[PDB]
């Protein structure tokens, strides 16, 4: 059977190791990457790439568990190969915006339950191994998660991961190599 995360070629997710998040579709954008918006001394902010050729980031995908693999349903945290010069960590985090709640880096060092608030699932796309994005704070076994990350497209273009009832995002796990 199969119930560990699976990557774009089929072989099961290294915990802690490093694989693009790529889209599901081809014309409509990259791999994931930073930006600098707003008043951010730095790209802080995770967004998909604008060019439709990049694999995006390197991102590193942890359970922050003594697993090898990372079981489906499970929490995990992303975070930046190569982040960014200017925050207290690579791991990606929540925190509220005006267009919802989004997704960034922080130049503050994060209590682990702040940076542990993703989990994946299952998109029935099958043959190939495709998941959305949740985010999830206060979970578990007593209420299901469906707070889906979807995109925002400002109007500076930058399409913005964030939490959405729309566009959400539906990707696959290509290993990243030397």
């Amino acid at each position: 059977m199969d119930d560990d995360l699976v990557d774009a070629e089929g072989n099961l997710v290294e915990n802690g190791g490093t694989y693009y998040l790529l889209p599901h579709i081809w014309a409509h954008g990259g791999g994931i990457e930073t930006a600098k918006t707003g008043n951010e001394p730095c790209p802080l902010t995770v967004v998909r790439s604008p060019n439709e050729v990049s694999k995006g980031e390197p991102i590193r995908i942890s359970s922050r568990l003594r697993s090898a693999f990372i079981p489906r349903g499970s929490l995990v945290a992303l975070g930046f190969a190569n982040p960014p010069s200017c925050a207290a960590s690579p791991w990606w985090t929540v925190v509220d915006s005006p267009q919802g709640p989004a997704v960034k880096l922080s130049q503050q060092k994060l209590p682990e339950k702040d940076i542990l608030v993703f989990k994946f699932e299952k998109v029935s796309h099958s043959n190939i191994h495709v998941y959305k994005l949740l985010y999830c704070q206060h979970d578990e076994e007593d209420v299901k998660c469906d707070q889906y990350i979807g995109i925002h497209r400002d109007r500076n273009g930058n399409r913005r991961l964030v939490v959405t009832e729309e566009n959400p995002l539906e990707l696959v796990l290509l290993k990243a190599k030397s």
